[PDB]
């Protein structure tokens, strides 16, 4: 019901899927960027997260701040967290949300690291990302909004 419904919707059912056959999404952030941005219907670069960031890099609008990226959101746009590693980097899925201290806005992402790098929403960048890394953060809106108009049945 709210605008930006079919980002979280995309997002609880990328959670449980395996975008790399025999690895579930919660374990592989890649795998979960890419379910949720196949289900939105939105071209999304291959590869595993640092090559991903290298690709939006390249094609995609890159926001000032985590604020903006929570605000994108909100319209029905897919907004991807994003930074490389040194031998890996992490992708997320920025949703819309009040702000953690003001600044990180709240997240969807899986990770190979276990709990730590996993969220359905309850985390923000700002606690997934180390206290160094999460000021760092780039992220990424796709140029169409994903999401439709709400129903005509709607009150």
């Amino acid at each position: 019901d709210s605008l930006d419904q079919c980002i979280v919707n995309a997002c609880k059912n990328s959670w449980d899927k395996s975008y790399l056959a025999g690895t579930p999404n919660k374990d592989n952030c890649s795998g979960f960027v890419q379910s949720v941005a196949a289900e939105l219907g939105v071209p999304m670069p291959r590869g595993n997260a640092n090559a991903m960031v290298d690709g939006l890099e390249q094609s995609w609008t890159k926001l000032a701040s985590g604020a903006e990226a929570a605000q994108k959101a909100a319209q029905g746009f897919l907004v991807i967290a994003g930074l490389k590693g040194r031998t890996y980097g992490h992708v997320a899925v920025v949703i819309s949300g009040p702000l953690y201290r003001q600044k990180y806005p709240m997240c969807w992402c899986g990770s190979i690291a276990g709990a730590v790098g996993q969220s359905q929403g309850l985390k923000s960048v700002g606690q997934v990302w180390n206290r160094t890394d999460r000021d760092r953060l780039n992220y990424y809106v796709y140029s169409l909004a994903s999401c439709s108009l709400p129903r005509a049945s709607l009150e």
